[PDB]
C-alpha cells in the first residue's frame, strides 16, 4: 500500500 509503513517487512 502507498503511504503506509507496516511492520510486515
Amino acid at each position: 500500500r502507498p503511504g503506509v509503513l507496516s511492520s510486515r517487512q
